[PDB]
């Protein structure tokens, strides 16, 4: 899986963050975002939008806050199931 | 994958049957469960239920009649995901 470029930001205002980013087309499944701020001693909010799109509005933020953001590609291939059991199951009446 | 095993069937009604299964210990996410009415042509019903779980009760059902009945295990496994594309953006505003 080659990554996603390009990372860039819009509409930037006290509350909210538009991410645009670039992907080979139709390549991943989902995009996988995190973010958190910087000086939070803590874990990431993780967010998950189709492969399809190139941008995404984070809101709900902090005005004059640093939030380090990253965002993955995702590409599942692999569910794998048993041989079936089956049996043959007859009701009352 | 390992298999479920010994399929049997308990609590019998004019209208529900308990299923039950054995299964070795984490290994499957889920299993899969599917049942139709054996002669009657048409459409089956797939419900998945949890991994630890191993029984199940199938309602709704129709008197003196018999299902077909198939139950897998899962794992919806393998994800694979690139690097991250990391940045420090900031709000504005203080």
């Amino acid at each position: 899986l080659p990554a996603p470029k390009n990372l860039v930001v819009s509409e930037v205002t006290e509350d909210s963050l538009r991410l645009s980013w670039t992907a080979p087309d139709a390549a991943f499944d989902s995009f996988l975002i995190q973010y958190q701020e910087s000086e939070k001693v803590g874990e990431a909010i993780n967010l998950t939008v189709p492969g399809s799109e190139r941008s995404y509005d984070l809101t709900g933020l902090k005005p004059g806050t640093e939030y380090t953001v990253s965002i993955y590609g995702v590409f599942p291939y692999q569910y794998t199931m048993s041989n079936p059991l089956s049996a043959e199951f007859t009701t009352g009446g």
